[PDB]
């Protein structure tokens, strides 16, 4: 039988790639009409998928960048049991595979990363593993600090004990109202059949804790240029992580923009925040491309 997405579409009808574990990843491209000035890989977050980046990708394609993405293993249209991963490094390894294939097709072009949330921790670990390789990185509320509520030192020991006894135990889903003050965007998030809203497995919560620990160790070697966008009222990726990244990263070109009162999903927030987000990414990437 032909391999199919978890929603039953054959992979032969869709852009895709097969990762080092033999799993199909669904791919997405936004190619400008002329010769692109650069490439940019878009890295989505936990439980979501690459289709959520449609409008940001069209803005980047308008600047003559060739934008590319895939659904991470266990997400959207890609294979894998939902929101589980054998080790968080699989995500970084699969971004590097896709980046290496796209650079072979477009030799000499500069390559940028854009990541949101978990996809921001993936973009940081990707750039840390290949110092001097990426021209820049745009981070929207990246996962950098264990959550002050869900991951105190006691709760982290508790998660490690649960992981030994019930790795497959499912924990409760997040309150969707903490994602954005924009009600329409909360409603779109609640009705997208490609989003996993089932709730965190303990073994995946451990992989997210490995991401935070790895990002912390990688910051003193991070030299890539970056733009960091963060909401002051983010209950998922606490704004303290954003200040810590600005302080410990060794990058010579680093910028932080704080959105006062904004929640987690900045690029899907109140129109006043979203418009400044798209404009700030547009100016930052346009100054660093030619």
């Amino acid at each position: 039988s032909p391999r199919r997405t978890p929603q039953s579409i054959p992979y032969q009808d869709l852009p895709h790639l097969v990762n080092a574990d033999g799993q199909y990843l669904f791919c997405r491209y936004w190619k400008p009409t002329g010769t692109p000035k650069a490439l940019i890989f878009v890295s989505h977050g936990a439980g979501e998928h690459s289709g959520r980046y449609e409008e940001l990708a069209r803005m980047l394609m308008g600047l003559d960048l060739l934008v590319f993405a895939h659904d991470h293993v266990g997400h959207g249209q890609s294979e894998g049991e939902r929101m589980v991963v054998s080790d968080f490094h699989v995500f970084v390894r699969d971004v590097l595979q896709h980046v290496d294939s796209m650079q072979k097709d477009y030799p000499g072009l500069p390559v940028f990363l854009l990541g949101h949330s978990m996809g921001g921790a993936i973009a940081i670990l990707t750039a840390a593993e290949r110092p001097g390789h990426f021209a820049g990185m745009v981070l929207i509320s990246p996962l950098v600090l264990a959550n002050p509520e869900s991951a105190t030192t006691f709760k982290v020991l508790a998660a490690k004990v649960l992981n030994l006894v019930l790795p497959n135990l499912s924990l409760g889903p997040i309150d969707s109202s903490v994602l954005s003050r924009n009600k329409t965007e909360v409603d779109i998030y609640n009705s997208d059949p490609l989003i996993c809203r089932a709730g965190l497995k303990v073994c995946f919560g451990i992989q997210l804790l490995n991401a935070v620990s790895r990002v912390e160790r990688a910051l003193p070697k991070l030299t890539v240029p970056f733009l960091l966008l963060q909401g002051s009222a983010d209950r998922l990726c606490d704004s303290k992580g954003a200040y810590l990244l600005m302080e410990l990263a060794k990058s010579q070109d680093k910028t932080l923009k704080i959105y006062e009162g904004a929640y987690h999903v900045l690029h899907k927030e109140l129109p006043e925040v979203t418009n400044s987000v798209f404009h700030e990414i547009n100016m930052w990437v346009s100054q660093r491309t030619a």
